[PDB]
């Protein structure tokens, strides 16, 4: 490997062998049917709310989120780079697909297939991914780095639908070598949404832009239809001319054919024929080609971008109503813009590796933290734009506020699941306040809605009201239905006498406050009524005049099949929590009598969760079940976020730290020799606690949240000891291979729930 030296791929990069066969896979461990999509993943290409593409490691275009809110996992084999080489006094060059696999539809028969192992690597810190090309029959070495301009603090190139591949190639031997690298891409019109004639109309064009200093030739796939549909558009693929190549390409080439057509001009000297044709197709599929010669000298290096754009203006959901994404503010929303797009990014990537670099360095930069931590901090964060992100730029057919919304995951479509969003919208917060701070705004909104349609139950078929007045909704919708419109599309349990959701959405308003300077005292008065309904509607919760909430041993928070009865640690320490913040938000807001009330109801309550919890070592589960010892890895959830918050003390520091040394000792400690996270339930003999699939799981991001309170609390060794279970599961070759869909949840067998999961992007709570 000659080619790395050429390139800059950071350390803490994730890494495997292109073509590598993983022998340790997790499944699901769920009897119901549940996404496995297996291990072969990478980081994604596309913008928020853009729709992303999943390139995986062994170079194929398999995982499909370009229809907002599903996860479609199919590699389509006309979408590839390859490679012609030939060395200058051989008669023959060869020609090689970078793909470690070969076609399952017995298309493109004629191509080079089966990339062979041992021969490159991959590498991956979203939002870059690289592969290198190592290869003893491939005399030039060929690396790419893949991204796209996802940059905190920036809501412009952040929703594209582009993405650039800047290639780099080396001639390390001592004779002059011929190199081409070719593009191809299938017109993808018709992937989705179109219920008949899937390719019909289908046609591909050639743009040539001869700027000065900036000639680019570029492929734009559309369709001759100008409906206004999800399934209407245009895909581009192209290049950027640079000094010593020369451009070759073809317009159209069949991909429902063995593939010929273009291969047979490809490998004979890796020159295309520069065919124009924009005959449209009735049922053929059809592609497009873009390519680059050029001749290497000893020693000699060049670099070539390429790029590839979707105009896909418009998502539907499946309750009927259409959406304009948000990219269509910059570029337009007739699906005729895919070029604008692609000659943006072709010139203005390397400003774009700068912005990117920039905002990696303060993490990568400080060699206090070790890499591990660094390849999940920066990797996790593929969730946010890989969750069926939907970003809303106007009503098909018709505002200040551009909507948003990240799925929980695939398996339980709901958009911004409140419970789970209490961890995993961190990064918001965090790196793109201004989308965090409007989802907090959307949900105020909620507060008061009333739909006293019922719903069945799925869990025990009892009916329950939709929607109840003054309680915070579960989640936004389903991408099957109408995010946005019809909230509460969770029917498994009934969210409205849930305990947690109303202290949450509190907490999630202070944080969002403090976490953005303590400054925005225009949030705290928009979201003000609906946090102090939030609080009041909780409070008649409390049945035995405690001062707390009751839970109901039944499904009534997040651990949904975990039964609380009377107080929980979990949900009493989120309300105590919850009643700080409000206090410090009636100061702020000068709101005397809010002030007033929830310090009375703070000092009763924190005065009662005490004695009826704290048991001399940590505070047990709750007070009424059998299993009211348990030691659970969130118990102290609500003091958390007090930390962060900076609202201080709620229960004693001793007793938090003593506390927090018994998880460290128990839930980590003793499940699996503290490799695997903190398990959720423990009983005090040291045995992980049965009574519900859900304690004996690890949730990635509670234990991910244990680890930054750990920190927060200088227990600095336990914090990352803790998270590097998660991590090395994840990620490293010991683990399970859940690298680019981060679970739920596994169980001591490391057989998982719930792939691509929003709470572990509670990672960054570490960061604070
Ligand atoms: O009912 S679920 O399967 O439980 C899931 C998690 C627990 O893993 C809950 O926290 C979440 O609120 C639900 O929407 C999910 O559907
Ligand atoms: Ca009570």
């Amino acid at each position: 490997d000659k080619i790395s030296h050429k390139i800059d791929i950071p350390d803490s990069a994730w890494t495997i062998g292109i073509g590598e066969k993983f022998k340790n896979a997790g499944h699901p461990n769920v009897k119901y049917p549940m996404i496995d999509d297996s291990y072969v993943q990478g980081a994604p290409l596309g913008g928020f709310g853009a729709g992303t593409i999943g390139r995986t490691y062994n170079g194929g275009f398999s995982r499909w989120h370009l229809e907002i809110g599903k996860n479609k996992y199919t590699t389509v084999y006309a979408n590839q780079f390859s490679v012609f080489q030939k060395v200058e006094g051989n008669k023959d060059g060869v020609a090689q697909v970078l793909y470690a696999g070969e076609p399952e539809n017995g298309y493109l028969s004629s191509w080079k297939w089966d990339y062979p192992k041992e021969s490159g690597m991959y590498y991956a810190l979203y939002p870059n991914s690289w592969y290198t090309y190592t290869n003893k029959d491939l005399p030039v070495q060929l690396a790419v780095k893949q991204f796209s301009p996802i940059i905190p603090y920036n809501y412009k190139e952040t929703s594209y639908p582009v993405a650039v591949f800047k290639w780099t190639a080396y001639n390390p031997t001592n004779k002059n070598v011929d190199v081409s690298i070719m593009f191809t891409w299938q017109n993808m019109i018709g992937f989705f949404g179109k219920q008949v004639n899937v390719n019909s109309g289908n046609f591909n064009k050639i743009i040539k832009d001869k700027s000065k200093d900036s000639e680019i030739v570029a492929a734009v796939m559309g369709n001759i239809s100008n409906d206004n549909e999800e399934w209407n558009g245009e895909y581009s693929i192209g290049v950027k001319k640079v000094p010593g190549v020369d451009i070759s390409y073809k317009a159209k080439f069949v991909t429902t054919g063995d593939g010929s057509d273009l291969w047979h001009e490809f490998s004979k000297n890796g020159i295309l024929d520069n065919k124009d044709d924009e005959t449209p197709t009735k049922q053929d599929g059809i592609g497009s080609a873009i390519a680059v010669n050029f001749k290497l000298q000893p020693g000699q290096t060049i670099e070539v971008p390429f790029a590839l754009s979707w105009d896909l203006p418009i998502m539907k959901f499946g309750g009927g109503d259409k959406w304009y994404k948000m990219y269509t503010k910059y570029f337009g929303k007739n699906g005729k813009n895919s070029f604008a797009i692609l000659k943006e990014a072709l010139n203005n990537y390397q400003k774009w590796e700068k912005m990117i670099d920039d905002w990696q360095k303060p993490i990568l930069s400080n060699k206090s933290k070790p890499d591990w931590y660094k390849t999940a901090l920066f990797n996790e964060l593929y969730y946010l734009a890989d969750g069926g992100t939907a970003w809303e730029n106007g009503k098909v057919g018709e505002r200040t506020n551009n909507m948003f919304g990240l799925l929980e995951c695939f398996d339980y479509n709901y958009y911004e699941t409140l419970d789970v969003r209490f961890y995993g919208s961190f990064p918001l917060v965090m790196l793109w306040p201004d989308i965090e701070k409007q989802v907090m705004r959307q949900f105020a909104d909620t507060i008061n809605v009333q739909d006293s349609s019922e719903f069945k139950v799925g869990s025990n078929g009892a009916m329950a009201v939709k929607k109840v007045q003054g309680m915070i909704p579960h989640d936004l919708g389903s991408s099957y239905a109408l995010p946005w419109i019809k909230i509460n599309a969770y029917d498994w349990q009934n969210p409205n006498i849930w305990k947690d959701l109303n202290s949450k959405y509190v907490l999630l308003v202070y944080r969002d406050y403090v976490l953005t300077g303590k400054t925005d005292k225009e949030f705290l008065k928009y979201t003000w009524k609906s946090v102090k309904t939030a609080l009041d509607k909780l409070k008649e919760m409390d049945k035995d005049n405690d001062g707390i909430p009751d839970n109901e041993g039944i499904p009534d928070q997040t651990y949904d099949t975990w039964s609380m009865k009377g107080t929980s640690a979990y949900c009493g320490s989120l309300w105590l929590a919850a009643l700080k913040a409000a206090q410090e938000i009636g100061k702020v807001l000068k709101d005397n009598e809010a002030y007033i009330k929830y310090n009375e109801w703070y000092k009763i309550a924190q005065q009662n969760f005490e004695k009826e919890l704290w048991n001399g070592e940590y505070y047990n589960f709750d007070t009424e079940s059998d299993h009211k010892d348990s030691i659970m890895a969130d118990q102290l959830a609500g003091q958390w976020y007090a930390d962060i918050l900076r609202l201080g003390d709620i229960l004693p520091k001793d007793h938090v730290q003593k506390a927090l040394k018994k998880i460290y000792e128990f839930n980590v400690m003793k499940f699996e020799n503290g490799k695997m996270g903190a398990v959720n339930g423990m009983r005090p003999d040291g045995i992980v606690d049965e009574s519900d699939i859900q304690a004996q799981e690890v949730w990635t991001g509670v234990t991910y949240a244990l680890a930054s309170f750990m920190k927060y609390r200088g227990m600095t060794e336990e914090a990352y000891n803790t998270a590097y279970g998660v991590y090395k599961m994840t990620y490293d070759k010991s683990g399970k291979g859940y690298w680019f869909r981060t679970p739920e949840a596994w169980t001591k067998d490391g057989n998982y729930r719930a792939s691509m999961y929003m709470r572990p992007l509670s990672i960054w709570s570490m960061e604070v």
